[PDB]
C-alpha cells in the first residue's frame, strides 16, 4: 500500500484526470487514490482509483493502471498495445502520454514457475501462443530480430571491461568458449531448421502470463500474455524454445544471485508433446483431420524444431545477461545467470547430439 | 514519378512489409508513383505478378516529411481495427503503407447535396462519440490559435506585396479580436468529442460502386489533425469549407464564395442527420424539445465558425512563409478574415 513521492502523485492526478472520463474529470486532488504496484528504476506501476463513495457516470473504470516509463521502438511498441487492446487480447488502452500510460487494471496475480507445467496451464498457453502466431501485424516481416539483436550484444560483449575481481574472473570463463565462432556454429544449425516466420511474444515466461481472477475454475479461459514490448516478428521455435527454458528459472529466490536454476526442470518430451498437440490444432485449424502418421511426423520435427531454437534461447539471453551485468544497477546476479545460461546451452547441445 | 532514393526505400518497405508476392519482388519490378504532397505515392505490384492470395495488389505509402507521430499512428492504427479508417498494413520511422481505397474525393459542390450532406453529418455524430486514448481537455482549439497568433505577430517576410498584405492583416488587431472571439466561445455551450478538424471535400471518399446507397457510400479520410475539441467547431469548420473551391486552375488556386455558406434550410438538413447519430435518444424527444436543441445548435455552430475563420486565416499567414507549394496563402488568409467579419457582422457579434 505505499505511496510514491508527492510530485509523482500530483503528475498521476492530472493524467488521470484529463484522460479519463466520467467522475475522473472533476476530481480533486484530495480525492485521488494511488499506490505503488512496483517501483524501480523504470517501467514503474501504480494502481489509480476513485474514492470508494464516489459513484460513476458512465462506464468508466473505477480503477486503472498507470505506467511510467522513466526513459522508434516507443511508436512500435505503443501501436502493438493499441492493436492488442481492440482485439480484447490485451488491457485496454485508457491514455497514451510521452512519460507513460494509463492502462485498464485487471484483477489477477502471475503464475509462479512450478504453476507451467501444469497440464490445463501449459494447454492454454501453448493456445493463446498460437493464437497470436496467427496474427497480422503492421510490422517487418523479415526475420532479422534474433540473429541481429545476438550480433549486438556479442558486438557489445566483446568491448566490455569490468573493474571489480569476480566479475572480471566470471567474463573470462564466458569469454573461453570462444562466443563469435558459437554464434556461426548456432547460425548455421538454425539456417537447415526450418520454422515459420510468425509474431512472436519473444519473452514467455510465467511473470507475464496472468491467472485472471474469478475464472480459476475455467479449465481452458483461465489466462492473458501481458508484457509484448519485446515481441517481433521472428521463427516460431524461438517464441516456443525460449517458453520451454523458462521452466527452469525461478525469478522470486530471495538470496543473491535472486534466481534458481534447475536443469531437471526443463519439460519431458511428454510434457512438451502436450504443449505442441495444444498448439498445433489451434494454429493449424484442421490439423486433426490428419493422418495419425502424418501427425507424428509433424509432431516429431517441431519437438526437434523448437529444442533446437532454445539453444537460441540460452545464448541470446546469457549475452543479454552479460550486457546488462555492465549496464544495470539492479540488484541481481547477472553474471550468475549468464554462467547458468551457457550451462544450459552445452548441455543442451549434448543433449541433441549437436 | 519519384526520387530514385524515395523510390528505392519504398521498394523495402513493400518487400520487406507485406505479405506474398511482395516477399519475393525483384526491384525493376515495383511500379510507384506520386499522387499528392507530407507525401502520398500508389505502390503496386505488376499486372503480370498473381497474388499469393489475401495480400492487397495496390497499396498508399506515406511519408511524414517536415511526440505527434507516436498520437496519428495509435489513431490510424485504432480506426483501422475500428474499420472506420483505410486498413494498416505498415508503420516505420519515416512513415507508413495503408490500404488503397478505390474511391474518389468529393468535389466542393457536392458537400450540399442532401444525401451527402446527410451522411457527411452521420460519419461525423459516429467519429465524435468514439473513444480515444487521448487527452480529453479542449485545450486545442484555442491553445492553437495562441500559437500561431504568436508566430503572425513576428513573422517577417522578404517580398514586398508579402510585406503590405501582412500590414492590412495586423490592422485588425488580432491579440484583441482573439480575446472577443475568446469571451463569445467560453459563453457558448458545446460538448467536448473527438473531432476531426478538417472536415472538407479534399478528405471525403467516394467509394467505388457504392453510388446508388443512399446513407453509405463515404469514408472520412486524414484524421492526423484530430483531438478533442468542441463539437461546435467540428462542424462550423465544415460549414465553412461550402465557400471554398481549391481546384481552380490558376493563381491563388482557389475561389472563395461567401453566398455558398449554408443557407439555414440546409443547416437544419445537417444537424437533424447529426442528432440522432450523436444522442439516439434524440429520435424520441417531442418535436418542441427537438426545435429547441436545433435552434440552440445553429447558433453554436454559427459562432464557432467564426474560429475556423480565425485559426485558419492565422495558419494560411504561416504557411505563406514556409510553404512552396503553389496556392496564394496570403490571398486566403485575407478570404477568410473576410468572412470572418462578414460572419460577425451577420451575427450581431
Ligand atoms: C525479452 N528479454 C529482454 C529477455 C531478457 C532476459 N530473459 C531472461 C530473464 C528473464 C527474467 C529475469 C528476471 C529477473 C528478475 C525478476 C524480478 N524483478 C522483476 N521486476 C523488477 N523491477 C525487479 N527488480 C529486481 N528484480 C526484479 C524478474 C525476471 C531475468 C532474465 C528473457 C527475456
Ligand atoms: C486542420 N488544418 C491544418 C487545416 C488547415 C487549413 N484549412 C483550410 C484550408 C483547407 C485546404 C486547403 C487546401 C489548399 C490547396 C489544396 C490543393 N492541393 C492538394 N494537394 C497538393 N499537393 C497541393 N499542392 C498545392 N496545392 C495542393 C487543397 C486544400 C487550404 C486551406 C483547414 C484545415
Ligand atoms: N494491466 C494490468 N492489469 C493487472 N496487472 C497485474 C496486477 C494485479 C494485481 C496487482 C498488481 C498487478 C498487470 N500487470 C501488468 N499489467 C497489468
Ligand atoms: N487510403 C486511401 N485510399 C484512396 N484514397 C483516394 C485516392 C484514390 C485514387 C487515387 C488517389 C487517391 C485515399 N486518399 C487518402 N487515403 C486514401
Amino acid at each position: 500500500d505505499e505511496q510514491p513521492e508527492p510530485r509523482t502523485r500530483r503528475r498521476a492526478y492530472l493524467w488521470c484526470k484529463e484522460f479519463l472520463p466520467g467522475a475522473w474529470r472533476g476530481l480533486r486532488e484530495d480525492e485521488f487514490h494511488i499506490s505503488v504496484i512496483r517501483g524501480g528504476l523504470s517501467n514503474m506501476l501504480f494502481q489509480c482509483s476513485l474514492p470508494d463513495t464516489t459513484a460513476t457516470l458512465g462506464d468508466e473504470p473505477r480503477k486503472v493502471l498507470l505506467r511510467l516509463y522513466g526513459a522508434e521502438a516507443m511508436v512500435l511498441e505503443s501501436v502493438m498495445f493499441a492493436i492488442l487492446a481492440e482485439r480484447s487480447l490485451g488491457p485496454k488502452l485508457y491514455g497514451i502520454f510521452p512519460q507513460g500510460r494509463l492502462e485498464q487494471f485487471i484483477p489477477s496475480r502471475r503464475l509462479d514457475t512450478e504453476e507451467l507445467s501444469l497440464p490445463d496451464i501449459s494447454a492454454e498457453i501453448a493456445e493463446k501462443m498460437a493464437t497470436f502466431h496467427g496474427m497480422k501485424m503492421p510490422f517487418n516481416k523479415e526475420p532479422k530480430w534474433l540473429f541481429g539483436t545476438m550480433e549486438k550484444y556479442l558486438k557489445e560483449v566483446l568491448r566490455i571491461k569490468f573493474t571489480e575481481e569476480s566479475r572480471i574472473k566470471k567474463l573470462h570463463k564466458l569469454l573461453s568458449y570462444n562466443l563469435p565462432l558459437e554464434l556461426e556454429n548456432l547460425r548455421s544449425l538454425l539456417e537447415s531448421t526450418p520454422s515459420p516466420v510468425v509474431f512472436c511474444h519473444n519473452d514467455c515466461q510465467e511473470g507475464n502470463i496472468l491467472l485472471l481472477e474469478g475464472r480459476e475454475n475455467s479449465e481452458k479461459q483461465k489466462l492473458m500474455l501481458i508484457d509484448f514490448e519485446y515481441s517481433s516478428y521472428n521463427y516460431r521455435g524461438f517464441d516456443i524454445g525460449n517458453h520451454f527454458c523458462e521452466w527452469m528459472y525461478d525469478y522470486s529466490y530471495e538470496k543473491y544471485p535472486f534466481f534458481r536454476a534447475n536443469i531437471r526442470k526443463y519439460p519431458t518430451k511428454k510434457q512438451q508433446l502436450h504443449f505442441i498437440s495444444s498448439y498445433l490444432p489451434a494454429f493449424q485449424n484442421d490439423f486433426e483431420n490428419l493422418s495419425t502418421e502424418e501427425k507424428s511426423i509433424i509432431k516429431e520435427e517441431m519437438l526437434l524444431e523448437v529444442n533446437r531454437f532454445a539453444l537460441a534461447s540460452h545464448f541470446l539471453w546469457g549475452l543479454w545477461s552479460i550486457v546488462q551485468a555492465k549496464i544495470s544497477s539492479i540488484e541481481f546476479g547477472y553474471m550468475d545467470y549468464a554462467q547458468a545460461r551457457f550451462d544450459a546451452y552445452f548441455h543442451q547441445k549434448r543433449k541433441l547430439g549437436v
